């Protein structure tokens, strides 16, 4: 099973 | 004994050819059992073990919705990480993750962790306690303050205690007869003739399961050789050999000792001509 | 940044001629992920091969396993032809049934 919920990216 | 279940994440950028190419694969411990891939055409989470195919169509369709998810967040990064780099739109740069959750004998949460990478270098982390990270440059640091200012190691505790081990429970209870198992290697030891006062002895260890093994070479009694990776046979098993340049004539002062998980007792190799 | 692959070939079961048999090439360690991989026989390409999925260690370095099925003959020669960007030329390694 993945992870599910709010993925999040990077910020630069 | 422990186990895990642990997910490999791959997208490398193609300019000028279309889209980034996205692999993702998961492993129970060491036994694949499910992939994707952004270049064939079936576009879904493909099964790849006899265990899992007895699973709904529900289940299917979730895991496709987030592998593809997944590769969205990808894409995004990969032309972020270029811009602030201030690097060139020519070539070729790859974003890799990794994320798992280990349970013990008693299968209840030990471990967790997730990383990051860029270009084969670390990037980002999350601490041995799953509340703060582990920078690596000025980059990771403003990353690590955003991602702190959105509580993002919270929402990802939660998953890691929770639902990676209901998982990795339930897909253990369902394969018990192929994840549960340990083969005891099968071991044998040859000879070579590099001159005319030398040798080289070898010591062979054949398809045993799973993939972490000890072979050590003892001149009556003190440790010292040149080692292979373990390598897959294939099939599912492994295999690995150890060898030590030894003088002629001193053939039966050599031992090598096998330690695997599948062995009750330690086992000894000596020449018998 | 870059590193360079490390090559194996060795075959399944222990060979025997006559016996079914299979022809894996193992390369592990290598640096980004393309790369070029071709199992040879007497020199010849092998029109028929599989590979797994693109997986990696834990210092970020990739690997992958390249086989076919083959029987072995006292009288043919098989080969791994490999070619990756860190490399100035390809890279031969024949397969000794010993190793």
């Amino acid at each position: 099973g993945l992870y599910d919920g709010r993925e999040h990216s990077v910020g630069c």
